[PDB]
């Protein structure tokens, strides 16, 4: 059918009614084929680094050049501040990838494949047009299925730029079928010895009633640096109706203390994360223009060469059935994929290959670990940056501060950490 028929179709109305009895498990939503995406959530990890030059720019900023790596302020006060600006522009540059790519490729946000446990998605940006970049590697692993959790690392050994993080959600519908989504997890970015802690924002999915879903961001994201500098980014959907969307204001502070007072911002950035934004130092200059720089997608090896744990190969028949809009064959291929994976895990275990906690481990940060649980080393980055920001260290929604209501709920404190050795010693998977 034409998208203009979607909203009043029997399938759509049937799906909307089924939401009334929503069990809280999104996996269950029996979404019609036309609103299904053939991309797994393990691929979404790639959206952290689709502008290789912006990902890597902080590593090129040093005591001896920083005033030459700060396009909107050649008079920036410090290399630390220049780097905070660049990491902020990078983080803004991810949002269009993360929150808009299905709209442009499929014509609307669609319901992604729920990843199997142990599912892997790997690739690299080889950065051939820029020798000084080197290859940047993405590893993405499905570390939990009940509930779904994706962990990931993106690293550039040449420039000592490395990213790790993990993600999970909780969602519920309101009466008009808006879907409120709270993200959980965080991502850490190290630029040589300097670190940055990033928290993803809450969001809501609009347009379900009309069968044309889309994301809009709300609340706040933070970027807290080991330098003490902090960026607080606030999202809003003001001006819908006037055709405005995807707005934000980001303010960078000397430290989290100054951040409790807006008038102390060293810079204020505002605009649209999916279009353009300006910056004003404590008149204005263009900070980022998402239309001027296309996304660059990572290199993924051919399907014929992929290991059967790899997302695209693994989801291949299911994807083909979705593309064909065949309810029958989608139900069949899915049941087949479950049998494949069940048998594959058996073989992995038979060869003594660990498939479960493949490249990431769950660390317990609660002051009551289970006897031999994995626990963080003493100068752990996460603890020190969470403390500078007064971030709760528990499994609260991303961005929860100490003493917020959500920080008060006997909540756990388990966080996923990448183990590089595990990739170096990886038994099967290559790029
Ligand atoms: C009723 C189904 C509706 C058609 C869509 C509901 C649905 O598919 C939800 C689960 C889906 C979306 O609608 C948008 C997805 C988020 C998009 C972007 C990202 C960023 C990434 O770093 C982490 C994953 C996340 C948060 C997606 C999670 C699943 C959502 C909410």
């Amino acid at each position: 059918m034409d998208p203009s028929q979607y909203a009043s179709s029997s399938s759509w109305t049937s799906f909307l009614k089924s939401i009334a009895s929503f069990n809280g498990d999104l996996s269950s939503l029996s979404a019609p084929p036309f609103i299904l995406s053939p991309i797994s959530l393990t691929e979404f990890s790639q959206y952290w680094a689709e502008h290789p030059e912006l990902f890597l720019e902080p590593s090129f900023i040093n005591d001896d050049n920083y005033k030459e790596h700060c396009l909107i302020d050649p008079e920036v006060e410090s290399p630390e501040l220049a780097r905070m600006l660049a990491v902020t522009k990078w983080f803004i540059s991810t949002l269009k990838s993360q929150y808009c790519s299905r709209n442009e490729s499929l014509g609307s946000e669609k319901k992604p494949l729920n990843p199997f446990l142990g599912e892997l998605f790997v690739g690299k940006w080889e950065n051939k047009e820029h020798p000084e970049f080197g290859e940047t590697v993405l590893l993405s692993e499905q570390v939990s299925h009940h509930p779904p959790v994706t962990a990931f690392s993106i690293f550039n050994d040449k420039n000592k730029v490395k990213l790790q993080g993990y993600n999970q959600i909780k969602a519920s519908f309101t009466k008009s079928l808006m879907l409120t989504v709270k993200q959980f997890g965080h991502t850490m970015l190290d630029i040589k010895d300097e670190s940055y802690l990033v928290t993803p924002p809450p969001l809501h999915i609009e347009g379900i009633l009309v069968a044309s879903p889309f994301v809009e961001l709300e609340g706040k994201s933070y970027i807290q640096s080991s330098t003490g500098l902090l960026c607080v980014i606030e999202f809003s959907g003001r001006g819908y109706f006037s055709g405005k969307k995807n707005s934000f204001k980001a303010r960078i502070y000397k430290d989290s203390k100054d951040s409790k007072d807006k008038e102390k911002a060293l810079y204020t950035i505002s605009g649209q994360w999916s279009g353009s934004s300006k910056i004003i130092k404590a008149e204005s200059r263009l900070f980022y223009d998402a239309a001027r720089i296309p996304a660059e997608h990572l290199n993924v090896k051919p399907l014929e060469e992929q290991h059967p744990l790899e997302s695209r190969k693994a989801w291949y028949d299911v994807a083909g059935a979705i593309k064909l809009g065949d309810f029958n064959l989608i139900a069949k291929t899915k049941t087949e994929l479950e049998e494949t994976q069940r048998e594959l895990r058996k073989e992995e275990e038979a060869k003594g290959i660990s498939w479960q906690r493949r490249w990431f481990k769950d660390f317990d940060y609660s002051v009551t670990p289970e006897e031999g649980a994995l626990v963080p080393e003493k100068d752990d980055t996460f603890l020190k940056l969470a403390s500078a920001l007064n971030l709760s260290t528990k499994n609260a929604p991303s961005g929860t501060l100490v003493g917020d209501k959500e920080d008060r709920k006997d909540l756990s404190s388990i966080h996923w950490r990448f183990q590089r050795e595990l990739w170096d010693e990886e038994k099967e998977i290559v790029l």
